């Protein structure tokens, strides 16, 4: 079977890049059940908190490569390095990206999730789980791979709708917690499968506002990863705990955690 | 003779899409800086602008939105761009957004794409700072937007300074302003022309909350490298400012100069 490209790019020339879709697989046409945006919405009142004179913000006159950046030390356990790649410590790490009250430039060091997507994906047809992500080049460990973008929705929302299958929750730990939710509107990232041998991470992420009720979630790779390989990030117990009454794991890995020979094992160890 | 001092290689921090240069031949007044640079609208109390996406009137188009089937070009009142992105002629602009079928680079995204031609900020003779063209403008091109800080009626009101304030003049409902006093961009520093080459003109993109249109500034003819751009800031701006200073743009035609007070007080 030939592999069918049948998208040149499923956002609509909104990212910095094309991403196409292909299918080598099945007969299952480009998928349209849901719509594409690349940046989150709402469609209920959310009114993100956007007082520019509330934006905690730096007075660097570098490119905000010192220490001395106050964006920088607001960070938790997390910077950025000289190519734009992220570094940790690993409580979950945070990046406070520059913003417009900083006194910096645009281009200053501390800019990599707001300024886009960089590398080539591709929205592919998997052999057994449905749509995935992959990647078309060669990409460098700590590389910025894409943002999880979708609907704004409170916790109380998340847990009345019927489909859970792209729902991301913020786990907020002051204030009220929130998700997004990719079902109905979502990016590239809703269609990147679980992996129990994860090769990127979800970090959470301020840029142009400090809104704590929302940190956007940016993936970075764990490893280097090459070409042509499928993306995939850990989507935690929690996800499991509840779908694996549905289905199971079909990542394949000899470390798999979550197949039903590793759900059993688990049950009988405990 | 005095010579020009380029003082900033661009006053807008690299948050354009070119750089904007202020230079200085006239004085010795230094980079402005008694305001910050932004690039797009800012708040600092919420407006509460509605962003909800489902709100939005949105095409069904797959080419590049040139044809008339367009919803986005049906809403939008007495004007039309051409394929150049150029505007031909109150206008209401309803521009392509995040929820039509098209495409980001179709014929309906002209504002929300940035600025294109080159600009300079200077020193004027007379006028203070303003803002010059560095190429050739067709009429019809989008020059740059009126940014700055929304605020309420009411607090345009109580603030000590309005020379960088902006009416929307909604005519129905709830009445805002942009104040590019402390926030504000490129537009800031355009002065009046009782001559002026460019128009302000009201445009919905990534919402379409009525009572928050932005300020697109278009050419209203072809514009010179190294003409001055200015707008025509209006008699109500005029009607205030004129007991504090009269007008210096030097047209023949000039409306608000001492002279031209002079003759309309004489023939009351
Ligand atoms: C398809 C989406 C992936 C599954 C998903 N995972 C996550 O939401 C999630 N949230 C965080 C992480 C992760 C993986 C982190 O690593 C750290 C954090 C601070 C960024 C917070 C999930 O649990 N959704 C809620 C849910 C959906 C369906 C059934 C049950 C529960
Ligand atoms: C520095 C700003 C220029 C002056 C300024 N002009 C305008 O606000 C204005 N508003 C509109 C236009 C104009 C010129 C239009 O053409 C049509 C429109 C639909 C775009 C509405 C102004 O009146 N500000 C309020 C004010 C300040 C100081 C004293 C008195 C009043
Ligand atoms: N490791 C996995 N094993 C089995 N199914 C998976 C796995 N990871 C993701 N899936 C499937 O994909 C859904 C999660 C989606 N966010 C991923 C995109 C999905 N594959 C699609 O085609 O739309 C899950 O609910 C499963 O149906
Ligand atoms: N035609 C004009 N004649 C005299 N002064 C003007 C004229 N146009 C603008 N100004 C001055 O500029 C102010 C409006 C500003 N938005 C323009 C930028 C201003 N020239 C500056 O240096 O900051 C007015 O309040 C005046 O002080
Ligand atoms: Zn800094
Ligand atoms: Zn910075
Ligand atoms: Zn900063
Ligand atoms: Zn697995
Ligand atoms: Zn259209
Ligand atoms: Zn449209
Ligand atoms: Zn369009
Ligand atoms: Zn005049």
């Amino acid at each position: 079977r030939t592999e069918k490209i049948i998208c040149r790019d499923v956002a609509r020339g909104y990212e910095n890049v094309p991403i196409p879709c292909v299918n080598g697989v099945d007969g299952e046409p480009c998928p349209e059940d849901y719509k594409y945006i690349s940046e989150n919405c709402e469609t209920s009142t959310m009114n993100i908190d956007r007082n520019i004179t509330h934006l905690q913000h730096c007075t660097c006159v570098d490119d905000c490569s010192s220490s001395n950046c106050l964006c920088g030390q607001l960070s938790i356990r997390c910077w950025y390095d000289k190519d734009g790649r992220l570094l940790q410590e690993f409580e979950p790490p945070l990046i406070f990206e520059c913003n417009q009250a900083c006194s910096c430039w645009r281009n200053c060091k501390n800019r990599v999730v707001q300024s886009g997507i960089k590398v080539r994906l591709q929205l592919y047809r998997t052999a057994k789980m449905g749509w995935g992500v992959r990647a078309l080049q060669t990409i460098p460990q700590g590389t910025f791979i894409c943002e999880y973008v979708g609907e704004l929705i409170s916790d109380a929302e998340a847990d009345v709708r019927e489909d859970d299958s792209y729902l991301f929750d913020l786990d907020n730990k002051d204030g009220e917690v929130y998700c997004i939710d990719a079902r109905y509107y979502g990016n590239i990232s809703r269609f990147i499968n679980h992996l129990c041998d994860p090769n990127i991470i979800p970090v959470r992420v301020f840029m142009l506002h400090q809104d704590l009720r929302f940190p956007r979630i940016a993936f970075f790779s764990s490893r280097d990863i090459r070409t042509g390989e499928e993306l995939g990030f850990d989507y935690g117990d929690r996800f499991w705990d509840i779908k694996s009454k549905y289905f199971t794991c079909q990542c394949g890995s000899e470390k798999c955690k979550h197949s039903a020979e590793a759900i059993a094992l688990e049950q009988s160890r405990l």
